[PDB]
């Protein structure tokens, strides 16, 4: 029997079904200010019907940003822009999480406040690229710059930019916020010991490693509920050059059970990037199921059979469907019906206007 059409609690709320939109960077807000447009609105609305959308990475504070043209919901311009974006998506019936980030060393000094080098754990260039965009408007891949570390003492301040842009998410209305910890970007880039070369409280140890983290998700708990919370993982593999250290599996462990401990909305897995790699042992999913007690949600090149067959064996409760759901607003309906999904356009993923963005249609 499918599962994939009934509901799942994922904290406060109620998914009506198993098939969430990942989030999914666009790069299509406005400068200056880094503000969320109604086109933005539109395209969230258009998939409403997803048991729960999540955001593109959206910045927590100016310094988080790394990418020309993403969101923030630090600045009031910001917050009033997302209330219009999330009562659209609840007029249609839908849930919507925001992804938050900070980009960390995953950044271009051009884009950081007062032209500086961006932070990190360490001072190690990503040796990566990331989007800009030319004189134009249009988007650009620039490598990314090299990174300053973080002091001891300006660590409460990152804790705090969490906190405030969860206090802003809140009241711009969105339903649940996932801490985006995944993909090499600020909070990863502390949880790998690739990235990670501190020898103070925040380096060293997993302990140590995972603290910021921690401290981030304490906070944002405290700020809102335990049950308004996810996050977002990738802790098995290596993404945008940040692997997960030489004891990857005992590493994640520590962290989920740290994560049980706070009752926490969900748990989100990225498993792969674009490329793909090894699949997660099914030994590693019972592990990690048996350690957390919210919802998992499994992501990664998913089929809605390996879905149905990981769901049906009691591993996960939910996918995310990533490029799926750019070409198809109604990816739910065409699952349920079997039809076919729209041909994606890669070209107009990042950056534009409204073609390969609110131009696929519906069946
Ligand atoms: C254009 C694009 C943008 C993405 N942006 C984000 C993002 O903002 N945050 C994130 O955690 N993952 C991001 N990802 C990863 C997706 O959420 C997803 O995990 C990935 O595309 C693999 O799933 P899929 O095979 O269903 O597309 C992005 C992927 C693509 C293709
Ligand atoms: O893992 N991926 O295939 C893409 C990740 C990603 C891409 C753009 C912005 C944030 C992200 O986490």
């Amino acid at each position: 029997a499918e599962k994939l059409f009934t509901p799942l609690k994922v904290g406060a709320v109620t998914a009506p079904n198993r098939v969430f939109m990942a989030p999914l960077t666009r790069l299509r807000s406005i400068e200056p200010g880094d503000i969320p447009t109604p086109l933005m609105g539109e395209y969230y609305r258009q998939r409403a019907s997803a048991g729960l959308i999540i955001s593109e990475a959206t910045q927590i504070s100016a310094q988080a940003k790394g990418y020309a043209g993403a969101p923030g919901l630090h600045s009031p311009e910001q917050i009033a822009a997302w209330k219009k974006i999330t009562a659209g998506v609840h007029a249609e019936d839908g849930r919507i999480a925001v992804q938050l980030w900070h980009t960390g060393r995953i950044s271009h000094s051009s884009i950081q406040p007062g032209g500086q080098a961006p932070v990190s754990a360490s001072a190690l260039n990503a040796n990566t690229r990331t989007s800009l965009r030319d004189e134009n408007g249009n988007a650009i891949r620039v490598d990314t710059t090299t990174p300053r570390a973080l002091e001891l003492d300006e660590i409460p301040g990152i804790v705090n930019d969490f906190r405030q842009a969860v206090a802003n998410a809140r009241e711009a209305g969105f339903d649940l916020v996932e801490l985006h910890s995944a993909h090499g970007y600020l909070l990863h880039q502390f949880l790998s010991p690739s990235s990670n070369q501190r020898t103070d409280q925040y380096g060293g140890s997993v302990e140590n490693r995972a603290r910021l983290v921690l401290e981030v998700v304490d906070a944002v708990c405290n700020e809102w509920s335990a049950d308004r919370i996810g996050i977002r993982v990738s802790p098995i593999g290596t993404f945008q050059n940040v692997d997960n250290g030489p004891n990857e599996e005992a590493d994640a462990l520590y962290l989920i059970e740290e994560l049980a401990k706070r009752g926490i909305a969900y748990l989100h897995m990225s498993e792969t990037d674009l490329a793909g790699g090894k699949p997660y042992s099914e030994a590693f999913r019972q592990k990690v199921r048996e350690r957390f007690h919210g919802v998992i949600i499994g992501a990664g090149a998913y089929t809605a059979e390996k879905a149905e067959d990981l769901i049906g064996k009691g591993l996960i409760d939910a996918v995310a469907f990533g490029r799926d759901y750019i070409a198809n607003p109604d990816l739910v309906a065409r699952l349920q019906k079997k039809a076919e999904l729209n041909p994606q356009r890669p070209e107009s993923f990042y950056g534009g206007g409204a073609e390969g963005y609110t131009d696929y249609p519906s069946l």
